[PDB]
């Protein structure tokens, strides 16, 4: 199955919904298992009091545990076990302020209270394919003045790319908010030829994530000794 | 005044508060208008919905905005009015899973819903001074396996250094579960060294900020 999670809070006008909608359009026609679970942060935000309840759980013999420790585990729990039941993940997180959504950051924060995502134990997930869908208002890459200030891209990279070793494809979307603010005016075209490309990528990876148990099984060298 | 933010969800066990007390013990005891203003995100956080309804807000006319709406708008009032009524700025952030506290973004985020905060407009704390008080488990220094592993001081130091145009002295302590986890016990005494270092930093900030 695909797991798919949305942190968007612009409804309609979100460009990574958008942009996850075509992915989604892609893994149905293809996927031997079509079947799609979903969550929805930003209409559905994971509660801010959970993750301090859950940390405090996490060494407490659970019998000693209060009612809100337990219930904060229980919901780390069903988390995890979404991410563990899908052979793919599909992960929407916009730029805003900055750096990382508080709802991205929320739910990863809890899922790592689970025992199975602890520190020094092996990703449950590692060689499973993900695509991260982000979008950006602004031009954000080497030489733009804003170079360095996506601070979210690195982190979620380092979470899905080095701790849990998730095999990574993303679509990047810059200048989503070009024909909004008047002062991006001088990159209307290029914001538009930029939309057509990441359209065709956001297709592309839903088509190559479908089919990754057949390239996978189709694979031969193995780096055994010779 | 002094504005003081807490982030930990640690309690008695935070390096942070503890940190943080340092600087404003300096304050109150050889500070003018001595008071202090405070806001504890890891005790009392913003509810998670709040964010989005206050950026929804601005799409409805305001005549037929909503009690949830006007509400979330009202409450970023607040929180800028607290910064912008002190004269330095105290906040508290622990690294937390290599990433920025989940309430500190919250708190950031709602505040740059009010038209004070928002993109084009000057920062109403421009030149304020203000003293960051993270503190990490293990050591992420160049020279290290965890160099670059840090993805909050880069972003905090955004938002305060480049955006709010405070003056921002940073005071880290490093190596906070040497101690807790077992693998560390091969830096039990640079530990305890960095601790008593980063107290007499909190201490020298807490007088540059008094002054
Ligand atoms: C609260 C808020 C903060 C934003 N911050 C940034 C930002 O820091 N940098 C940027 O390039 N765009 C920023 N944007 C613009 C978004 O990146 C853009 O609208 C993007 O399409 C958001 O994804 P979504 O439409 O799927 O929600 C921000 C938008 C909002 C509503
Ligand atoms: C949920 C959680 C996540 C943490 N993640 C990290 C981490 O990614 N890197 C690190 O060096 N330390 C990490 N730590 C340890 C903290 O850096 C350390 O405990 C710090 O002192 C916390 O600040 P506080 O005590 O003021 O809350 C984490 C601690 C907790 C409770």
């Amino acid at each position: 199955s695909l797991f798919r999670l949305d942190t968007s809070i612009l409804g309609t006008r979100s460009s990574t919904i958008a942009l996850a909608d075509l992915v989604e359009r892609e893994w149905r026609a293809t996927a031997p298992d079509p079947s799609v679970v979903r969550r929805h942060l930003g209409e559905d935000p994971l509660p801010a009091t959970v993750w301090a309840a859950a940390v405090a759980a996490q060494f407490v013999p659970p019998a000693r545990r209060a009612p809100e420790e337990r219930e904060a585990l229980s919901l780390a729990a069903a988390l995890v076990d979404e991410l563990v039941a899908a052979e793919a993940l599909l992960l929407a997180a916009p730029l805003y302020n900055f750096g990382v959504s508080q709802h991205l950051k929320t739910w990863v924060d809890l899922l790592l209270t689970d025992p199975r995502m602890a520190a020094g134990t092996e990703s449950p997930l590692a060689g499973r394919p993900a695509v991260l869908v982000t979008a950006r208002g602004g031009a954000y890459g080497p030489g733009t003045p804003r170079e360095g200030w996506d601070h979210a891209i690195g982190w979620m990279r380092r979470i899905f790319g080095d701790v849990w070793k998730l095999e990574l494809t993303v679509v990047e979307r810059e200048l989503t908010l070009v024909g909004i603010d008047p002062a991006l005016d001088r990159f209307k075209e290029l914001a538009e030829r930029v939309r057509v490309t990441t359209e065709e990528q956001a297709r592309a990876a839903g088509r190559r994530l479908a089919a990754r148990e057949g390239a996978f099984l189709a694979l031969e060298h193995h780096h055994h000794h010779h």
